[PDB]
């Protein structure tokens, strides 16, 4: 079974962009491989970062992960700082990486050191659990091109231990575009809110959303991105809430025009976000999450503990027990 | 009772003026002060390290210290790659440092980036202690001064949690020289194998060392640093091994030359190595060996966990439990 590895950063809410595109497809993909879903707070922290502002937003993006459906059991849920393992390995790739490959990755008070230091992190975060698969975007096609090279001189120049990951989203979910600016992805820090749909959006607010979305007075419910991009993103919306096929979705449509679409789609998402944010509430006011999140915890210690400790003997750190 | 922190480099052979300057000032300030003595393999591998020649240096450099007095109740003498804590802050102060910052520290295949990032590690090694003293020399002024820096930005942004060290040897040993160099400080690394006399010389390879330093023909036992600085390295060392005040040795050796003083200091120096060797001989080939690296390991964790603790909840890492 192949092991994947995503991290997720504590600093802002995903999206239903982020639900379609990501998360739902993540909750069918965790029965078909070893997923690890790694809250990356010390990567946070490489940014100016209000103290509270952060640890509420960790708790906030575990309780989204699992009121998505993300089970602790059969994947493994963590956060970043709470394994050693990941700064042990990371200072240990750091010493074989190069200043000017740390520099050049910076291209594709003063500078803080973190945006500059963290790229041999993000390699010890990929490559402790043994990594095959990081479901990353384009703009992450440096980190990974890194991570590969530093696995590579890691193993000629001391031994065997780490293996290289590819980037690999198993089961890519629909694209959501911007609600107003429907050429964009759908973005949560876009400064036109209209744009997005939080998923922690107020119910009614996120209907009000589909119904501002920019379209034209009406039309015909059919799939065209080129000449009716602003319908076509609201169908892949109701496809990827609704998993009902997208020429299903044209065929039930048929001789009806956009308000009832649009009537229909957005009581879809009022739906959707009144059952997600019950589910978030109650993993985000529970006992149990602390008990989840340390479970997580041990369960990724218990793997990145190995891996350190091969890396370890390998460049001669420590002792020999 | 103030804390004092010492990094040990695995990287070479202290010699006996590194014993006479530090190793013996140390066997007594340890009861005075709450010593910890760190042996840094994580800074050793910002260097091109062999990884065999490495774990034998770590266990090399414990024996010697423990073979010198330094005792593992009294003082705290641990391997840095053993305490987490090390790269858990040493990664949260380099967020705060600037590049800049970093860049101007290194001026004071490509250039491993360790080279560049280390004094974050620096500043984490001495603070997670909540250091008050380091012994060091000139050389490493700006790394306290980075640390000091690092200690009032933390304090500043976050909130009070971490103490500014100060450079301070709480009792200075004698200066010793190279052998056949007066003018210069001994140095493990030099080329001229006689200039320095290894703590794990052969004991008799030590003594012809002392007879073949570069003297006058024949003179008075006189302390004279700018007309005989060679006579005068020997006097200082015979000091630092017998205890023996300089005025006493002067008098106890009027009227005698030179062949009886170095005659007589030749079998003090292999006195004092047959005797050290023997400790170090124990403990390096010792079960206890383990034991004594674990116990340190334990303390510097217990200590150190707290200051890291404290960090994380100032920078807002991690969770509240
Ligand atoms: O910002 C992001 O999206 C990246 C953050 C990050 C840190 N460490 C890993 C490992 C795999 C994938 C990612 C990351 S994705
Ligand atoms: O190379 C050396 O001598 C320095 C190595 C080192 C690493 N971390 C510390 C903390 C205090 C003092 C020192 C060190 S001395």
């Amino acid at each position: 079974m192949e092991t994947l590895f995503s991290g997720i950063q504590p600093s802002g809410i995903p999206t239903i962009g982020n639900y379609i595109g990501a998360l739902k497809q993540f909750v069918d993909v965790q029965n078909d491989y070893d997923c690890y879903f790694c809250i990356v707070d010390q990567h946070a922290i490489t940014m100016p970062q209000d103290r509270l502002k952060l640890r509420k937003q960790t708790r906030q993006l575990a309780a989204i992960y699992l009121a998505s459906g993300i089970d602790p059991d059969k994947a493994t849920l963590f956060i970043q700082s709470e394994v050693p393992a990941h700064v042990q390995a990371g200072w240990m790739l750091t010493t074989i990486a190069s200043v000017g490959e740390l520099e050049r990755m910076t291209q594709y008070e003063g500078i803080p050191a973190g945006l500059l230091t963290y790229p041999p992190l993000m390699a010890a975060d990929i490559v402790l659990y043994n990594t095959n698969i990081v479901p990353v975007g384009d703009d992450q096609k440096q980190h990974i091109e890194l991570t590969r090279n530093l696995v590579d001189r890691f193993n000629s120049r001391y031994n065997d231990v780490l293996v290289k990951p590819e980037i690999r989203m198993p089961k890519v979910g629909g694209r959501v575009m911007s609600l107003q600016d429907p050429t964009r992805k759908m973005s949560k820090s876009d400064d036109n809110a209209k744009n997005f749909i939080s998923l922690l959006d107020e119910p009614n607010v996120a209907a009000k959303k589909i119904k501002s979305a920019v379209t034209d007075s009406d039309g015909i419910i059919k799939f065209d991105r080129d000449n009716k991009p602003g319908i076509t993103n609201l169908i892949s919306i109701y496809a990827g809430l609704t998993d009902m096929p997208i020429k299903d979705i044209e065929a039930k449509y048929e001789g009806e025009g956009y308000g009832k679409f649009k009537g229909d789609l957005a009581e879809i998402v009022k739906a959707f976000l009144v059952e997600f944010q019950e589910k978030y509430e109650s993993f985000y006011n529970s006992d149990k999450l602390d008990d989840i999140l340390d479970q997580g915890r041990d369960k990724a210690h218990k793997v990145s503990f190995k891996t350190v400790k091969k890396m370890e003997k390998a460049m001669g750190l420590g002792r020999k027990r």
